[PDB]
């Protein structure tokens, strides 16, 4: 099994014991791990924090007594240009500029892969997708026929229905990237006003969803029908939860809100926190296990989070394995408890047990 786990170079700005480098990773909690992110500038692969060749080097450092550990470099994000994706899908000429930039750049930072993070190509740059990732992998191929260990490709999809509808040639790209992170999380699953997971492994309650796509097992059995290998599909686990103001003495899946949760001490984003701050919200809080979605959330006060905890993971991976999934994707590493501040790990070592069967 692959288990796939991001880290995020931003993390290394927070405070105290917020502040994550890639010498906080065990190296052998993971098979791979991902860097995020890197920019495409002047139509180039490039840097993005000021540190980043030096983070590149702690990161790459983890498989000297690690040989089996390989890494990869993930471009994109959602605070990205998207033009510029865009740009340099369509225009031919600046896609041979990035394709031709990559592989050189990966060999000289250390990195077994390229991770294609675009959120998201949309209706109109679908087919440019599937582009770049056959000329992606067609220059990855005559990179290494000099007998040299080949370029990995992998791609973070996202879970949910319209954007796989409108952005991916799913049965196309498959055979040429070597996985498929599906982002299980992120669900807009909940009625609006209402509290919601964000990651439920099933529907959970017919009558309290108001869809059928907005959960994981959904979103695993839609990229297997759309003609994804089981073989090449990381089912994403978040290590961060999804946060809610409650307007009313209801906390139930289905109460009402006034807006996104109070942010976290360590993230300061107001509707997510990590799961170290999660383990900090739980002290004094009351944890509901969702019956039909298999997924914990915690409630105090006005504060309302759902998230996965130890025994969720270890039932997500048991689907996934069910389902004879390539292995498991986090996102992320620094949004785990790192330091152990409440053993280190807890969640992705979680994932690592429960995904050594029996
Ligand atoms: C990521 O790449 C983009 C594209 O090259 C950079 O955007 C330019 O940044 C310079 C410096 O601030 C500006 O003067 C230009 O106007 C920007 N151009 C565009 C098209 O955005 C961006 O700075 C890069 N970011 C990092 C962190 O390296
Ligand atoms: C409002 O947040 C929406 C963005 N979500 C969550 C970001 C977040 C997490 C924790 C805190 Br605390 C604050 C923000 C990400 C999650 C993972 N991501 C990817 N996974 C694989 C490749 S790209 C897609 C977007
Ligand atoms: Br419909
Ligand atoms: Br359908």
């Amino acid at each position: 099994y692959k288990l796939v786990c991001y880290y995020t170079s931003w993390s290394q700005y927070r405070e105290g014991d917020g502040s994550c480098f890639p010498d906080a990773l065990d190296r052998f909690l993971c098979t791979h791990i991902i860097y995020s992110f890197a920019n495409i500038s002047n139509d180039h692969i490039d840097t993005w924090e000021w540190n980043d060749v030096t983070l590149y080097g702690m990161l790459n450092t983890l498989k000297n007594r690690n040989p089996n550990l390989k890494t990869l470099l993930s471009v994109g994000g959602w605070n990205f240009g998207s033009q510029r994706f865009s740009k340099i899908a369509s225009n031919t000429q600046s896609r041979r500029t990035f394709i031709k930039s990559v592989p050189p750049f990966l060999r000289t930072h250390g990195f077994d892969g390229l991770d294609l993070a675009w959120l998201y190509p949309g209706r109109r740059d679908k087919q440019h997708f599937t582009t770049l990732i056959k000329e992606m992998k067609a220059e990855f191929i005559k990179e290494a026929q000099p007998g040299k260990k080949q370029l990995l490709l992998s791609a973070a999809l996202s879970a949910g229905k319209v954007t796989i509808d409108s952005s991916y040639d799913i049965a196309k790209i498959s055979q040429h990237l070597d996985f498929i992170s599906i982002m299980t999380y992120d669900f807009h699953g909940a009625w609006r006003g209402t509290t919601g997971h964000h990651s439920p492994l099933f529907r959970g309650q017919e009558d309290a969803s108001p869809d059928r796509f907005s959960n994981t097992d959904y979103a695993v059995g839609y990229m297997l029908r759309l003609g994804a290998p089981a073989s090449k599909l990381v089912m994403g686990i978040p290590t961060f939860g999804r946060s809610f103001t409650l307007a009313s003495s209801e906390t139930g899946v289905g109460a009402p809100i006034s807006g996104p949760g109070i942010p976290g001490r360590f993230t300061k984003e107001a509707g997510t926190l990590a799961y170290y701050e999660i383990c900090d919200f739980l002290r004094g809080a009351t944890v509901h296990r969702i019956l039909g979605q298999q997924v914990p959330y915690a409630t105090k006060g006005n504060q309302w989070v759902g998230y996965d905890d130890q025994e969720s993971v270890k039932s997500k991976v048991q689907y996934l394995k069910d389902r004879q999934l390539a292995g498991a994707m986090v996102w992320a590493l620094d949004l785990d408890d790192f330091q152990g501040s409440f053993l280190r790990f807890p969640l992705t070592n979680a994932i690592k047990d429960a995904l050594a069967a029996t």
